[PDB]
């Protein structure tokens, strides 16, 4: 009977499928091949990219903000991130896939990957931070899996409530709407490929009373927000449960920029305890 | 808003990853290129099939033995199994991968894949049932997932106490027990791959008093034999629970031998349970 002190190794055939396990050489990581091709031209791509107050091949500290489900970039972030991120000294950049993030989730990641490829080298080959809400968090992930060039290029992921495991909450459906669908063939997929371990440094601030996605309540791996080895914050944790921010409340209360805040300047990529408490669990909009 | 009654399919990068779930074009399958290649020399494989009275090159009618861990085909079946199926009309046939499926399971699994490609042409190109015990059923499971060539070459697995979800019941340890622990690698990359749904007519004949795999006690998907699609059969849910066979119980007792006696001779690959009821619930040796 021989033994060891390590489980043996996956053989090549077998690792894609326990990504983030530990073997006898390690844990296994992602596979690193080439990036899959776009469907997309990339000039239609292109088109789905806009930087305030620049091109995104010449721009000064970009930061790529990915909209949720049934808007555009501006829908999302004009009255939140856009302008906070402007005045945290970024130059806001987002995609709007079209139409309004409804179509197919894999094709929304293609602007994404173009986005950061392009915004990484017009920033003069500087990592970037990426920030998102709700299926933009799904897609930034999404991308990071498996499209193994951009890895390198983002900084750090604030998400605000990202559905990784998609939402159990809900008949003919957009596109994008049956893939974030619990039990999906997309969610389904992105964990067993592995994403639902942090890739890049990342931040997920969501709530227990999204009326959006769930289940969130757990303030544990269950979550449809929760990424193993992320910095993890939902709301009510630190707030107590009369805390009650909504889906688009995750993304634009003081709570939440308080937290991305911390997220953006952390040394680490991941927002840090010590940056936010007690004070700081305001449901009032933080642009306001 | 574009909408449709169906979700989007993946794209190729992404289709391994959801196997057995529903797209617009149907269910996902599994990926079908070539085998991957042995690391094994194939005369040391060959080295490890044996069949009673026969070679496997020249065989009628050959059932495909696979033992459980720390055990060699005939430990496993000399009392039980190899008698039972020659008494049915099959050549028995096992395989012993050294030392006493100890080492890694995704090594033992090539002695079972040449094993199929040899029994298959050496009975005139004809499938063959494969029946298992322990680790076995793991072992058949991985070869069918990964090792395309064999699924239409076994007509059914009959597993006894198969451990697919690994063992969470259990320092240094032989290869194939680090493996069978449940959070192994090898269990990850299994369910990962879609291995927990049934690739060939299956029946999973376990029990929840089982000594050595647990969980099995409740009679659901949860249970580490619980295979989708297959003929599930707890054997508490349908004797009782005063009914408790062990680890062995489950592949040695005269219930056991009614279940798989149903499964080697169902025209639908899998035990019927019209085939068995309470008088068949007898503990005792079927051999006996
Ligand atoms: C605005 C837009 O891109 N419309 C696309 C259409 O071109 C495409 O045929 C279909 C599926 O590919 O999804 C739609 O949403
Ligand atoms: C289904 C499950 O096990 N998750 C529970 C959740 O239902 C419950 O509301 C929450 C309380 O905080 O605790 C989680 O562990
Ligand atoms: C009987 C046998 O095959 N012994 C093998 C040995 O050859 C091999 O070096 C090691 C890991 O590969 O596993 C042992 O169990
Ligand atoms: C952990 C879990 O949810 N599984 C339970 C199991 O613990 C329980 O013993 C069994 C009773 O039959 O029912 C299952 O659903």
């Amino acid at each position: 009977g021989p033994k060891q002190n390590c489980e043996p190794d996956l053989m090549p055939y077998a690792r894609p499928f326990a990504v983030g396990k530990r073997t006898c050489s390690g844990i296994v990581g992602l596979p690193s091949g080439s990036d899959p091709a776009f469907s997309q031209p990339k000039s239609v791509l292109d088109a789905g990219l806009t930087c305030q107050g620049a091109s995104p091949s010449s721009v000064s500290k970009p930061i790529l903000l990915v909209p949720g489900t049934g808007t555009t970039g501006p829908q999302s972030f004009d009255s939140n991130w856009i302008p906070l991120s402007a005045q945290l000294g970024y130059t806001p950049c987002w995609i709007s896939p079209p139409p309004f993030m409804l179509n197919d989730t894999q094709v929304n990641t293609e602007y994404m990957v173009n986005a950061i490829t392009t915004l990484y080298a017009g920033s003069g080959n500087n990592k970037l931070p990426v920030l998102t809400w709700s299926q933009g968090g799904l897609v930034a992930q999404w991308g990071l899996t498996f499209f193994p060039s951009i890895r390198s290029k983002v900084d750090r992921l604030m998400a605000f409530a990202p559905d990784y495991k998609g939402t159990v909450l809900a008949a003919v459906s957009a596109p994008s709407v049956w893939q974030q669908t619990t039990g999906s063939a997309l969610t389904t997929a992105l964990r067993n490929a592995g994403g639902l371990t942090q890739i890049v440094p990342t931040t997920n601030l969501y709530s227990a009373t999204d009326e959006i996605v769930q289940p969130q309540v757990s303030n544990s791996p269950l979550d449809s927000s929760y990424l193993f080895n992320g910095k993890n914050v939902q709301a009510q944790a630190v707030c107590g449960p009369l805390f009650v921010i909504d889906h688009a409340g995750s993304l634009t209360s003081q709570f939440s920029y308080v937290v991305g805040r911390s997220a953006l300047r952390s040394t680490t990529g991941q927002a840090r305890s010590a940056d936010y408490g007690i004070t700081d669990c305001n449901p009032l909009p933080a642009n306001d």
